[PDB]
């Protein structure tokens, strides 16, 4: 059982989605249990993010008008270059028909009230996955295999309601899909989506595509997670910013999720849990290069010379540090300050106290930074005195480094050495977090100074 | 107005407290508004903790009576030795008398019930200031200056009743202590001891005679705070184990709140905050060495040219690791980790968490561990799952070391310095925290590398 | 300065608004500084209710369409019957236009979506008075005064945003009516309807146009508050109900604000408070019959020989009774019991606790039923046993009658002379309230015995 | 099965003492599995109460011996005229003067502290049924009968640890006295005591020797619990008041449990439960009067004529009024208040609310006062303002009157008769609580009219 996932730019269009469902078909007869797992078509996701807003804020009904034929023309355009046979193209496109449809209707309808609620948006962003899904299972009729398009939750993946970021509830995957491999279809399962108790469609948060990949492989019980992309493998670091960026051919679960959770964003972070908890393999491999041994995810855990073996970033960070009041208890006001931003929802990426005045930094999403102060505000309000709090800073022009490998918190000077390479990098440490992870050491520093400190890092510890 | 403590081995002998008497009495001269704080003779608080365990565990009344006479005979060799007049001997001699019977008929009043309640360890443990304040009193008085000897809560000092470590609810140290002062007399005021709004007598936390003097300062306005030691001064590190050690003359109240709070018993960390908020210096003297200059704290901050200031560590630490459960969230799952060490009082000192599992790293107060786990029990109990804590390990055999200096966070490449160095003395790295501090850096290494660390970093940073 | 609040059916039809603006206008001459308050017209508040419901569960847009035009008539009609100069009309009908574009945009939205979130509920009602008050104005203007409508936040009502029933949070009246008073313009206020701190359109709960009425007295430091409604006053009890209702002429603050309270729609509850405690008059006046002098409502406090002065009840309650588990402590469970109802933002009007095994009875609002359990289930879950509660019944084909008077606490006798009527009524006693009010006693029984129940306590205390 | 438990004046004396062993030795003969369950005493328990609080308070040793030798001379003539063989005599005096010994070292053991934990309380007032038992015990075989004196705990009543009222967790009478009474042996179980986990005595609440026969029946399964007493059996009100009082030969378990919940002293609110929830009849008789059929208290449930069947009282209470801060919201106060009130242990016996400025009248156990004031003040500290609390009185100078029987809340017209009747009899009513039980109502008056109210009530429906 082989389940294998591409991602935007694989099928960014129509030419691309005919090499997809090759690659596919190929598979196809190595084992015949294949699950497709698809992305929405480069770029649409983001542009449907953009419409729901402006849909939301100006309410340009002509706007909407605009966004409908530009994905008109992008999925028509798509069903036309990858499908030969014409009885095919024109059943695809009915089903194309029926997405635009319903999507123009419910960019009226939000236009019209002037409301964008979680759920709306949700709805919305699953337009992308609906409309390439059918063209892809359309392209691999077209090669003589039997396929159906499917969304995540009819496919069995059912999630609570928290529209934006839905966590997986439930699995079906077995009972909804075995059916159709007995009677050898190739499922193409939309990425991103899942499906509430009652029907509700639902998102699991941006690239969650990689996500679907390892529930469905999960489900089945698969063999191997196939991860199609636009690089072959986990590289060192981000080959578009360091382009001296080298494969790793092998790499572990828990490696991986920290480079992940940490700003590769080759794999959402939620790939590997499902995957690992089975021992189901996860092969990252390039659509454009499809002859690459690309990395393979398992168990087996190598420590390197060097140690470092990968360097991941986070742009979209900022640091927020806490003033504390005093000597007033950190585990105190530590539970009071989580609790606050706990409930708003606060994503903190990175913690760090040590201060006899309770202090504490953290590091959250950027886009959380107000949330979490109206938070803290609500929390705190405003020495023999009782506060617990004493003031609060932000800064946003701010980044976190990561750096990933086997026998991290065990090795012994590899603090050291990481240290004075982002020093001579020219960067200025603001925050440093190691001990929490077997693998890991993150640190934070200007946004300015990422791209100088990343390629030090990789020149001492990749290169030599 | 000057406000003068002294330690304990300050008061260690009679000899040591008519030399006490003698620099008082000196300063009376300089400054007509002089108030003292004094803490228990060398030794005998330590005595008085194990003596309250003897009493309630074994119960032995002859084990009792055995301590009455040690402390009997410590306090009138010492009476003898301080005070020359007949008169005042006869008279220090029987208030001493009294706080023996009391003492006597509390301890055995433990013994019977075999219960000891934290009122009772902290009655029981005020007894050590309450018999040496009287004799300090009376040598000043044999010197020919007005003194008597008050009870913190006398003093003005009003606490809540959370004894062991009562925190300071309000002060009317102008209101008990101006009469006092108009009149010219010397007030000895008792160490670590005050009193809760009903009278009842209650402990500052060990080490905690500097933090009256803090608080008296505090209340008075005082011009200025002396820290009377058996050291001259804060030194670059502990100089009974690197004797190497120098001291520093000037230091702000940051720098060296830090330090105390990471290890430097020289002074109890709450004796920074009163002091730094009404900017009364303080100055930190030795009374075996009284021409020595000392350390002078106050607002004043200069950054030195190898920054690290100097080095503390606290030996009596223990280092958990919460393993989370997966991607379950950090903030939520820290809002319950602290809820529960935050109701069970567990004394958090530093904290790190940089992992994709919800890993979190705690340093706790090692005599806590047993309160932490039985939270941590109570508030989790035992990936589609909804758990959020795996397992909790706990390593005992291990320290804290802290750097502290002025531009420390600031400062370029000083982190990677200190973690190379930490290497070379052959320590494995288990916690590093930076961020949270303005002067401070704090790590984790083994119990055993203690001592060759901090001379390693005491010999490239202070000495070269 | 006169504020002058005119119900729903007081502004039922366009002659019933020109009568009003003659109403206001005759004002204008006794007091310069007229400040109106203006409901929905008659039936439209509830219309839009049900409009808002069906657009949600049915979705059907030419449902949505019936409903415009039934607005846009009856507004039109309005318009023509109540303003005789065509420029004004023209004026008034454009505005009018307006509304309606906004209004049918906003439940096709909620069709197309198909949902209806608090926020969206808020906004679609407040075009009752939204739709109402240009009318009015314009009237106001027809008679050659000067006059412009406003919407209560723009007139300075800011709350938070719970929807449905936003409460006060700043006033800024003065500030926005002062100036407009000074030109010499009769402002005309929207009703039940305030705003957010971002301008998010809010309503104050049902019956609300009469706290906006007290709202805005309180800001403009008024003379005086008057309730223009369509009966004389508040009377002995409902006139609809008992037709031998007498009115009184005086009531005191807490007596008016307890009947309101307690079911005499004729005021908001939430009308009193503001008034009270600036000590502003309310005087409720009949539109129909402007002779009449009504109720004036102050400080003063007469008691009645019969001291029962009024009955008032609520029909749409429901009695909760919650079974303890026996001796569990009365304070522990009913602090569970309400956390979880105040979490569910359950309204409970009445408690009742005088039992052995922990059993408390509540009245709540009905319609608040299937939260209230939702909530107790979610806390409690499902002797020696630790469990708090055992079981929990509902019975909905209840009231509540109460009974309000000058010296009702403190008056011996009547409590007996309230019960045996009550059973000489028929009616069988469900619960009793009593102590918790200096003018008041509240009792529940039967739906069915709610008329004879009412009669009787009319005949005994009022007819005799 | 038959469990017969006799109170403090039942074994006032020796004499008495020889009565009950012959009274139990007779039950011996119709059933020969007989436990005795036996208080302290006449008198004992309450000058236990008393030298406890001395011994804190003033101190004084020789105070201590006086109470010691009015202990050993209370029991000792007790021993010499309850047993004839001089061989027993010997035997009990030996275990009395070790419970003498201990009694002794613990007053002094306080007085030489200072301190009494609710812990030495429960351990000092323990002794009054530790000294009586064995006497009993000891008459019991002078009657040529097996018998050995048991404590609480190692009976199987174990508890946790909230001394003072600690609660019952668990049970192992079966298995602790199964053995003895196959032997044929009578035990003699202490009242009101039993044990912590790890052996440390605990008390049940006094008037607890009752809730322990029941739990000793319930634990063996008996066929019958009795109840010896002064008086035969339950009466229409406490024939020490109204000496009209009546028998009432039987009562149901709520019935019975209200009323001692409410005030009538005969038995202890939580005798009911074990036995209620097994089936197993209570039988409370006369120890004075043994011919008496007294009140066999069953399931079964009979009304009256005139419905009330009795009236009990509670002079030791406190009425408090919470004035709410206007239209705050109930349910969400109602949480708070009584959060803060349950954290306090405060028991509240009543609450009512009906009020539009969320006022709400409790009656707490008029000790709990100062706790109750204590824990509102820590909540809530000091119309457009957030506060929830306005003020708070309390009213020390009242009574709770409950009456009590089978059809109450149900019977048409008896709540008008029952307030009339209270009026009629000079009293002022304060707070009526009626709903939540099924035979129950409750109402508070002033201290002063408590005679003459309970007469008043027991002419118009017990006499007539
Ligand atoms: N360590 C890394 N190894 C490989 N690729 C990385 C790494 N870090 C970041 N990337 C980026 O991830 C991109 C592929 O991920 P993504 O944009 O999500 O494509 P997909 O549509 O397949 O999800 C690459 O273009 C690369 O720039
Ligand atoms: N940085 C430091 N400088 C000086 N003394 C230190 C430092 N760190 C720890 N100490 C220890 O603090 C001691 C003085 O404090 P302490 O033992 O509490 O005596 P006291 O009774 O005067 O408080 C010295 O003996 C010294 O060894
Ligand atoms: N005790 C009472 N006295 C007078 N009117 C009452 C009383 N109780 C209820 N009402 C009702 O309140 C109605 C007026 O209030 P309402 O229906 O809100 O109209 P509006 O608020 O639009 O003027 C009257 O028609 C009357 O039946
Ligand atoms: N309703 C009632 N019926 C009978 N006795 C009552 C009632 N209410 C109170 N009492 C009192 O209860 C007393 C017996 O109980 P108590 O004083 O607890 O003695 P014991 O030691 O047997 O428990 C009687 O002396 C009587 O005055
Ligand atoms: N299409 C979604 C999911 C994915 O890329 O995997 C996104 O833009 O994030
Ligand atoms: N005497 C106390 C306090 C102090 O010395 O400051 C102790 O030994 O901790
Ligand atoms: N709009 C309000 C009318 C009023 O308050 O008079 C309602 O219908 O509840
Ligand atoms: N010693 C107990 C005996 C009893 O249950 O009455 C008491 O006085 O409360
Ligand atoms: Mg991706
Ligand atoms: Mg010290
Ligand atoms: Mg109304
Ligand atoms: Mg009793």
């Amino acid at each position: 059982t082989t389940v294998m996932k591409f991602g935007g730019t694989s099928v960014g269009s129509g030419e691309r989605i005919r090499h997809v469902a090759k690659i596919v078909t190929k598979r196809k007869k190595e084992d015949d249990d294949v699950v497709v797992v698809v992305s929405a078509m480069s770029e649409v996701t983001n542009a449907l993010v953009e419409i729901s807003q402006q849909a939301l804020d100006v309410r340009d009904i002509a706007k909407v008008g605009d966004f409908i034929k530009f994905i008109r023309e992008k999925h028509y355009k798509a069903i036309e270059e990858a499908i030969k046979s014409e009885e095919i193209k024109e059943e695809v496109k009915k089903i194309i028909d029926s997405r635009i449809e319903e999507l123009e209707k419910v960019l009226i309808g939000v236009a019209y009230l002037g409301e964008l609620t979680p759920k709306s948006r949700d709805y919305i962003l699953s337009f992308g996955e609906r409309l390439s899904s059918p063209i892809l299972s359309g392209a691999i009729r077209d090669l003589g295999e039997k396929s159906i398009a499917l969304e995540g939750g009819e496919a069995g993946i059912i999630t609570d309601n928290n529209f934006g970021s839905a966590r997986v509830k439930r699995l079906e995957v077995k009972e909804r899909l075995l059916p159709l491999l007995k009677e050898g279809i190739i499922p193409v399962v939309t990425g991103f989506i899942g499906t509430t108790e009652e029907g509700y469609i639902t998102t699991l948060g941006r690239g969650g595509s990689d996500y679907s990949a390892a529930l469905i492989g999960y489900g089945l019980d698969a063999d191997i997670i196939e991860i199609w992309t636009d690089v072959s493998g986990v590289y060192t670091t981000d080959p578009r910013l360091v382009p001296t960026a080298r494969r790793i051919p092998k790499l572990s679960y828990i490696e991986a999720m920290e480079l992940a959770y940490f700003g590769a964003k080759v794999l959402h972070p939620r790939t590997i849990e499902p995957a690992m908890e089975k021992g189901i393999p996860i092969l990252v491999k390039n659509t454009f290069e499809p002859e690459s041994e690309g990395t393979l995810i398992t168990n087996d855990m190598e420590m390197s010379d060097s140690i470092v073996k990968a360097i991941s970033t986070i742009k979209n960070v900022a640091l927020i540090n806490i003033f504390g009041a005093g000597m007033v208890g950190v585990s105190g006001t530590a539970a009071r300050i989580f609790k606050a931003l706990g409930e708003e929802e606060v994503n903190v990426i990175l913690i760090s106290q040590g201060s006899s005045e309770t202090n504490i930094s953290l590091v959250v999403s950027e886009e959380d930074v107000d949330k979490a102060l109206k938070a803290l505000k609500r929390e705190f309000g405003d020495f023999l005195n009782n506060n617990l709090i004493r003031d609060v800073s932000v800064d946003k022009d701010v980044c976190v480094i990561s750096v990933v490998g086997a026998g991290m918190r065990g090795a012994k000077g590899i603090a050291g050495k990481i240290f004075t390479a982002v020093s001579e990098s020219g960067a200025n440490i603001k925050m440093i977090a190691q001990g929490s992870s077997e693998v890991n050491i993150s640190f934070v520093i200007d946004e300015k100074d990422l791209l100088n400190c990343v390629r030090k890092l990789h020149e001492k510890f990749i290169e030599k």
